[PDB]
């Protein structure tokens, strides 16, 4: 009999109820906002008032019996925001006395989409970006690197800041948080060395040849210690030139760098992305330092292979205009070096009709099959219309035109990484 028991309240237990799960009636330590909990235990017949986290939550008197009743987590009950000395409590109230229970009350369960520079050095700032970051408690780095001192995070959880630490794995992967909302995880995309393509301090090899105004030659590098937080690391490529300034204001192919490519390059099938991959799941990354703002004109186009004529947006290629948000203007500028994850299905080839890229192993194939596998950057200063970057119908009318420039960027640290995000749940199967 559930109308059974003492007129004395206690909650023996709380369980999660979800028609949707494997266990429909799940005997829980926590209960997130939006659920509708079980709660089990005593003297609950003439049950008026259950407050969680001291926000008064509605329940159904009619599915009250004196040892069970359910009730939902309100959307809006604080959690982090929630005053020190109700956290963490369900509260009870009948005409007859009350009572209140320790109990952990979560938001929704952390994400982490973004790492603010995947390639940090030992000290540097790094931030992470999501949601639900809030009180993070634990930073572990590849290499099981704890880090549990100088995490500060965001009160809306959006994002949290922690420095790089010593001893991180080179062989890379993803990073791990506990922050008060539970576990997340990265892409398993930071500290990836081992899919480095060009550093120009040793890994991989600058290609050059001819002597075309556009040509990046191999004397024309850069390596003074530029940008604040996360600096410079060894020899890096400065885009355009200052002799090849002021950039012409609709031009193409107006500066660029290269990998050797055929010959003395790796084989993309050695760089820890298997075949199977989908082109969603693994990406290029590189670093980029913008000093001053950049706005109204230019753009970059990385060349998954060196036949572009310049002016493409097309094929096995992508143009980075960082200016371009929604659609709007806003100027891009960073204080230190920045990633830049670039997804093979960002990549035109992967938005193509027929041909159309689908894993991994289509970009191998692709770049086996190429006349010349060099692997490189191109600066761009050309005329824009938003749809050539979204929809090919709805913006064709929104034009940014191009102008004369003379921006300095500065790239690094080409790499090939996957983007797989390790699977967290709260109750696994
Ligand atoms: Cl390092
Ligand atoms: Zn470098």
């Amino acid at each position: 009999d559930d109308n059974g028991g003492s007129s004395v309240m206690n909650i023996t237990g709380i369980y999660l109820e979800d028609a949707k799960s494997n266990v429909p009636d799940r005997l829980v330590d926590f209960a997130r906002l939006g659920q509708l909990i079980r709660i089990e235990g005593e003297g609950f017949n003439g049950l008026k008032k259950v407050y969680i986290n001291g926000y008064n939550c509605y329940f159904n008197p009619v599915f009250v019996s004196n040892k069970s009743f359910l009730v939902s987590v309100n959307s809006k009950v604080p959690t982090t925001e929630a005053d020190e000395n109700v956290r963490n409590t369900i509260r009870l109230v009948k005409d007859g006395g009350e009572y209140v229970y320790d109990f952990q009350i979560r938001a929704a369960a952390p994400s982490i989409t973004k790492i603010s520079n995947c390639m940090p050095n030992v000290g540097e700032p790094i931030i992470v970006y999501g949601s639900g970051l809030t009180e993070i408690a634990k930073v572990v780095f590849p290499g099981n690197v704890v880090v549990t001192e100088g995490i500060i995070s965001d009160l809306d959880g959006e994002y949290f800041m922690v420095d790089m630490p010593a001893g991180v794995s080179e062989e890379g992967g993803s990073i791990f948080v506990e922050g008060s909302n539970g576990g997340a995880y990265s892409p398993a995309y930071f500290n990836y060395k081992k899919g480095l393509l060009l550093n120009f301090d040793g890994v991989g090899a600058q290609g050059a040849w001819g002597d075309s105004e556009s040509m990046i030659q191999t004397t024309e590098l850069e390596s003074a210690s530029i940008g604040e937080g996360n600096v410079s690391q060894g020899a890096y490529c400065r885009l355009p030139l200052e002799r090849q300034l002021p950039v012409a204001a609709a031009k193409n192919r107006c500066a660029e760098v290269w990998t050797a490519g055929n010959g003395t390059d790796p084989d993309w099938l050695t760089l820890g992305v298997p075949a199977e991959t989908p082109v969603a799941e693994c990406a290029i990354q590189f670093e980029i330092y913008v000093p001053e703002p950049w706005s109204e004109s230019g753009f970059l186009k990385i060349c998954g292979q060196n036949g572009f004529n310049g002016g493409e947006w097309e094929r096995d290629c992508y143009n980075y205009v960082p200016w371009l948000v929604d659609g709007k203007i806003v100027p891009f500028q960073t204080t230190g070096w920045q990633t830049v994850t670039v997804p093979f299905s960002e990549f035109y080839k992967s938005k193509a009709s027929s041909g159309a890229w689908t894993t991994f192993a289509d970009v191998t194939a692709t770049r086996a099959s190429a006349s010349y596998a060099n692997f490189g950057f191109y600066f761009e200063n050309s005329d824009i219309t938003l749809d050539k970057i979204t929809g090919a119908s709805s913006d064709k009318e929104t034009e940014f035109l191009s102008k004369a420039t003379s921006v300095k960027i500065y790239i690094d640290n080409w790499r090939v990484v996957p983007l797989t995000k390790p699977e967290y749940t709260d109750f696994p199967d």
